[PDB]
């Protein structure tokens, strides 16, 4: 029970793709039709954008272990013959891919710059190959360890963007320092690791208008800006206000100022007089909050302040 | 002469004052004539006793004076040989005499005046007894001098109650000597120096700048105590001129200071990290939309902090 060319396959990781300095293994399974223990007709040759002498470490039972490691290139032909016959696998062609580079690959994003404690930090890893070019696709094993305040671990989420890019996300609940180490093949890649600062983070949507100020520039009978004060200055705000505080100030230099902290739900109208006459565009209307969720047991009063 | 056809006339037999001379003249007729005889007699009955001085005449006229000393109502008899003359007895009301040491003036036009508005005060006539005059017909006068020895005419009105309203124009800044008089004597606290100042013209004035300041809060519901946050300010509208500024007061407060000149309706977006605040946007209205430039197409002015 000498061999069969045909009913005897071959299989393995490495007759399916490749990588620049990584070993490419596969296994021959000799059959007659069925079964097997160490006859020796098989022979492998590999031509491609290099030379490649492949080892056929061979036999025991009717199996054979072949390995070759491509030295950086794309497509390789593999011919598997049995006593000068084509095994029921071949000829067959694999495509070897370049190899990513530990310090030819970097990361950018606001995630390695400056992080708030109430919004997710982002950034991208950039995959370069051995030579210099940038990786087309993915399947490269990059890793991301995050160690923040109080040493504690932070679980980053790496997303294979199928190009030679991977997206990174993480949450930094506490203000503190965060060490972000991004290794390739367990080797800290471009300028990795690196500290990152996270600070307390304003929360827009729940954030409040405090105070307001508007200034008038008093005009005299000539049509020029006055240069001292002295005029009667009255500011009237009218609306619904769980709270108010208003100010009518004579900045004693030609101008008058109103300073007020107003809070409520609705639309508002402020009357402004200089010597008992409205200024150009008084009153003026505006709106803060929402006239809905607004209280019922609210009046709509009129606050007044006057200056000497 | 005869009682019926001869008649008296004059000021003082028509009304009176206190410490003013009441004067009237008698015309003896026969019918139609007169030269002296005598026959005429006068006595005043009143709240106080009075002695009329009658100056008998050249031609058939008489001159009688009698000034009323205390005041109200006085009766004037006029017999001729014991025979009421054809208008008698008569009734005259002496009113109290205004005093220049007890009448006084008040109004903001004695305090502080603007060069762009009429100044006003009131006179309060007080009588010689220190009782507020009741009614008018008092000859109070007003002399105002302005700053280059200019002359301001004041317009005095007679409130028909013992007071008199006054208005004047102090058209230039400087000082204004206000002097109110009564038959030549300055009333109490006169004259007075009044400072007039340059007046603001409200209807022609407007807004220069604007500011508002948000208290940033974190997630734990508290207020922050420093900055760091991206704070963005955006103004949309028909802006004819504008300047904006987003400021981190680096204490967890942010400020927007802007100067807007425009003719329409405006809204303003305020983002504490790419997320509108508890009112953003707030809409204000400025300048009449109908008068603006026929082409000012509203746009967006944006300014960012961090």
């Amino acid at each position: 029970p000498a061999a069969d060319p045909e009913k005897s396959y071959a299989e393995g990781p490495g007759l399916d793709g490749g990588e620049c300095f990584q070993p490419s293994k596969f296994k021959i399974h000799a059959v007659d039709p069925d079964g097997v223990d160490g006859g020796d007709g098989f022979v492998v040759t590999i031509e491609g954008p290099a030379p490649v002498d492949p080892v056929m470490v061979d036999n025991g039972d009717g199996t054979y272990d072949v390995e070759f490691e491509p030295k950086e290139a794309g497509d390789y032909v593999i011919n598997l013959t049995l006593d000068g016959d084509n095994v029921n696998g071949f000829p067959k062609t694999v495509t070897v891919k370049p190899a990513p580079s530990a310090e030819h690959s970097y990361a950018e994003g606001e995630g390695l710059v400056k992080v708030f404690d109430n919004a997710p930090a982002e950034f991208t890893i950039f995959a370069v190959d051995t030579k210099g070019v940038a990786r087309t696709d993915g399947g490269d094993p990059f890793e991301v360890a995050i160690n923040g305040p109080d040493g504690l671990v932070v679980d980053a989420k790496v997303t294979d963007n199928n190009d030679g890019t991977y997206g990174v996300v993480y949450d930094a609940p506490v203000e503190g320092n965060y060490n972000v180490n991004v290794t390739l093949r367990g080797n800290p890649i471009k300028n990795m690791p690196i500290d990152v600062k996270c600070i307390e983070g304003a929360n827009g949507e729940d954030s409040s208008f405090g105070s307001f100020t508007f200034t008038v520039a008093a005009k005299n009978k000539k049509g020029e800006v006055k240069t001292y004060g002295g005029d009667k200055f009255e500011v009237s705000i009218t609306g619904p206000a769980e709270e108010i505080t208003l100010d009518a100030i004579d900045n004693q230099d030609g101008t008058y100022t109103a300073a007020y902290s107003l809070v409520g739900n609705g639309r508002f109208s402020t009357g402004v007089k200089l010597n008992g006459k409205h200024i150009e565009g008084s009153p003026f209307k505006q709106v803060l909050g929402n006239p809905g969720k607004k209280n019922p047991e609210v009046k709509s009063f009129t606050t007044t302040r006057t200056a000497n």
